[PDB]
């Protein structure tokens, strides 16, 4: 069974970026001329998931509009030429196939995979947390794909990070490692710098089966990571080095880093960028120098 | 001899330049640092003295309305998580000005904007504010244009200089000569040829208007603005204030990067971090090319 169907949490109140988001989501925040939400359902759709389910919140309207096609928008285009525009605004809604459910109250990210059930049913599936963008000549997600197509478990995305950050991470609890396909006997959540058994952790990507729905039943906030943790017990899951690069956008400072380096992969913009903060570093050496 | 007090910011447009972002929602509500673009228009307003604003709206803009009042769910999970610093801080942007709306039901472009607003203000003076820059000063940008019209009580353009090339990008005052810090605007093309162009300075898309503004434009009548100070040109002529401070133009996706980073750098928590990552940027930028 190929992996078909995928899962965006969307449910943040995004409190950390207000008060930008005081009335506006947090995936709708701009990365660089693209909303970050984009960045995340263009990776699904390249990694050739054709439906994704989006667990939304309240007053998220703005991202089913996003992906729907805006008719005063496309009206608007025409009657002024911009017809590489108007065209690359319908590609937007045909990505995928968006569906949405409302998350109740909020139970964090175990329960939002839970609402995933019956739309998914019995098929493996992806789920992507929307904390992080991936540049890679592989989408991120294809390939932990490839690891499951072969191995069939559930399989979690990687990259080794630097010690005394282990905290704010997961961890790979590897005996084994061949390819660049990690193999994981454990897991834990926060680790304290010394509680943590490696310098590897996940990367808000997953592959994940039905079973692992049942599992999340019985275990039941809900840890997703104790789910995939008591599959551990009784079988050995796997996880992938993602090649690329990772942008963590958790953070204000990290959406200027995000901009900034996608920026930078925009031809227009990447020597007016470059420019830019050549004469902004100048200016502020002769200003501390007075 | 009345005090302005109330201001129209024109929002109705569909932030083409802008693409994908605004695709499902609007060019004012786009974060420059971390506040809205909309609000730093508000709060030069809010702080130049001004107590009542006209946001002329458009479809699908509530997120604006909405961003200037109370937000019951965001509050509720603020208090049970003690961010009671922040829940402050929003209560206090929903505190800045009494913020009306009113939908311009056709887009007719500002001029028409304007004229909506007419029984609002009824018989004042009003500023207008286009939202197309933000401007960073001692004293509000606004509050000196007012202060020009507290004196000639004429309708009073706020202006900078710019570089002959983007005298297309703006509309040209054009004056007979200069005074403190207060030209005395004879007229005023619409967007000149660099040689057509009568000057190099630039209206800034600030403007305080008199009551009497309305019966003009509607005489006039696509209504230009500036036809409707060419025709207050005719009779008489009006004032420009040259603009304290320093100017970041948002027009662009370039534009509001700059002025991110300009903002940013300017914020004391911000500031050493952004900076860091700056240099960081360009040291990564230099090895990989001399690598090359």
């Amino acid at each position: 069974k190929k992996v078909r169907k995928a899962v965006i949490p969307a449910a943040g109140l995004g409190t950390r970026f207000l008060p930008a988001t005081k009335a506006q989501p947090k995936e709708m925040l701009p990365i660089v001329d693209k909303p970050a939400i984009q960045y995340i359902v263009e990776e699904a759709a390249e990694s050739g998931i054709e439906d994704i389910l989006i667990i939304t919140g309240r007053n998220k309207r703005s991202i089913e509009d996003h992906f729907d096609r805006s008719a005063e928008l496309e009206f608007n285009l025409r009657e002024k030429g911009k017809t590489e525009t108007l065209k690359e605004m319908q590609q937007i809604a045909d990505l995928a196939n968006i569906h949405y459910i409302r998350q109740k109250e909020p139970l964090g990210l175990g329960h939002a995979v839970l609402c995933a059930e019956h739309f998914i049913g019995d098929e493996p599936f992806a789920v992507l947390l929307g904390d992080d963008i991936m540049v890679s000549e592989t989408p991120a997600l294809r390939q932990l794909m490839d690891v499951y197509d072969v191995y069939g478990t559930e399989v979690v995305g990687v990259q080794s990070v630097l010690p005394e950050d282990v905290s704010k991470y997961g961890i790979i609890n590897t005996s084994g490692s061949q390819g660049h396909v990690y193999e994981v006997n454990d897991l834990v959540e926060k680790p304290s710098p010394e509680e943590a058994p490696s310098e590897i952790a996940v990367m808000g990507r997953y592959v994940l089966n039905s079973s692992i729905f049942s599992v999340l039943k019985t275990i039941g906030e809900i840890q997703l990571t104790d789910a995939l943790r008591e599959v551990c017990r009784k079988e050995p899951i796997h996880a992938r080095l993602l090649e690329g690069n990772r942008y963590d956008i958790g953070d204000k400072l990290g959406c200027f880093k995000a901009s900034t380096e996608i920026g930078l992969m925009r031809p227009e913009m990447r020597s007016q960028l470059l420019a830019y903060l050549e004469d902004v570093i100048k200016r502020e050496t002769k200003e501390m120098l007075r």
